[PDB]
C-alpha cells in the first residue's frame, strides 16, 4: 500500500458550493458519496462545519493553488489528494464542469465517489467496472454499486 | 521498447462508416488525423478501399471480437492496437458514443489523433498538454496542435 488514514473516524468540510445545484442537492451528493464507502469499510465519516477537518470539499476552477490547474470545461474533472495531513485527503472539482443531481452534466456522486476513493488511498482499477476505473460513465444513482475490484482494493487498505 | 512500424508507407482503410456523421466528414477527420502524424514523422498514409491494409479503422459497439468490450454510450471512447501485422495498427472507435464534425458529441478528429498515437507505437502520456493524455477536451481542430511531449515522443520512435 501507499499511505492510509490511521485513525477510522474521519471528518469532511464542505469549503464552497458550486452554483450548478442547490446547496441541499451538493450536501445529499456528498453524504451519499462518503456513505458509499463506510459501508464496504471500519470508517466512518462525519460532516463538520467548523474548524478543520481531515478532508475538505472544494470547488475550484483553473489554477487554484495547489500546482495541478483545472482546464476549463471538460477534460480533467476533478482530484484528490492522498491520506496525509495539510491538503492530503482534499478532493477538489473543476467548477467550469456542469454538476447535477442526475445526468445531463457531469454527475456530482459518482464524481465524489471516484475522488474519496482516492483521499482514502485508493489508485486507478484497471477494470473498467470499478467506479475507480479513470473514465466517467453516468450510470444511475440508485442502482451505483461498488465493483469486486473496488471492494477489494479499499478492504485491502482499511480490512 | 514496444513494437515500431517497420515501412514508411502505411496505408488505412476505413472497414464501416458511424451513421452519426456524413460518410465524407468521417473520411476529411481520419485523413486530417493521419496529417498530424505524417507532418512530424517520416511516415506518409495513404486509404485504400479494398484489399489489406495495414491500419483498419472500425467503428463497432459492445464486444466486437478482440477481447476488450466497448461499455455502451460513454466511459470509454475508443482504442488501438501497436505495430504489428493482423490487428496490429486497428483503431476502433465506440458506436455507442456520438460522433460529432465539432462538438455537441466526441469529436471524431481528436479521437482519431489519439488512437493513431497508439497505432503508430505511443502509449499514454502524462502530460495534460499532451494528445496522448488520456483525458478527452474538445478543442477546435484549427487550433489544436501536438504537445511537446508527443512530437518528442513520437520523434523517439521513428527517424
Ligand atoms: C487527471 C486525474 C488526476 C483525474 C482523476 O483521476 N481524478 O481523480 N482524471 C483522470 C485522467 N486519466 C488518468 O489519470 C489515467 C491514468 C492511466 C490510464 C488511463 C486510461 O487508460 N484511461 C482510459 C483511456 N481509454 C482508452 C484509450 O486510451 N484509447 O486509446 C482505453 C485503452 C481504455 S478512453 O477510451 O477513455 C480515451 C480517453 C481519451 C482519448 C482522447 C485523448 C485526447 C484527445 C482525444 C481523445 C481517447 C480515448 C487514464 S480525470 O479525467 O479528472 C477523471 C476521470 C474519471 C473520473 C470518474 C470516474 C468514475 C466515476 C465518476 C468520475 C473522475 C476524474
Ligand atoms: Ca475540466
Ligand atoms: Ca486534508
Ligand atoms: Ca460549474
Ligand atoms: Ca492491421
Ligand atoms: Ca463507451
Ligand atoms: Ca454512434
Ligand atoms: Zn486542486
Ligand atoms: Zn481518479
Ligand atoms: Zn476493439
Ligand atoms: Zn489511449
Amino acid at each position: 500500500m501507499g499511505p492510509v488514514w490511521r485513525k477510522h473516524y474521519i471528518t469532511y468540510r464542505i469549503n464552497n458550493y458550486t452554483p450548478d445545484m442547490n446547496r441541499e442537492d451538493v450536501d445529499y451528493a456528498i453524504r451519499k458519496a462518503f456513505q458509499v464507502w463506510s459501508n464496504v469499510t471500519p470508517l466512518k465519516f462525519s460532516k463538520i462545519n467548523t474548524g478543520m477537518a481531515d478532508i475538505l470539499v472544494v470547488f475550484a476552477r483553473g489554477a487554484h493553488g495547489d500546482d495541478h490547474a483545472f482546464d476549463g470545461k471538460g477534460g480533467i474533472l476533478a482530484h484528490a489528494f492522498g491520506p496525509g495531513s495539510g491538503i492530503g485527503g482534499d478532493a477538489h472539482f473543476d467548477e467550469d464542469e456542469f454538476w447535477t443531481t442526475h445526468s445531463g452534466g457531469t454527475n456530482l456522486f459518482l464524481t465524489a465517489v471516484h475522488e474519496i476513493g482516492h483521499s482514502l488511498g485508493l489508485g486507478h482499477s484497471s477494470d473498467p467496472k470499478a467506479v475507480m476505473f479513470p473514465t466517467y460513465k453516468y450510470v444511475d444513482i440508485n442502482t451505483f454499486r461498488l465493483s469486486a475490484d473496488d471492494i477489494r482494493g479499499i478492504q485491502s487498505l482499511y480490512g
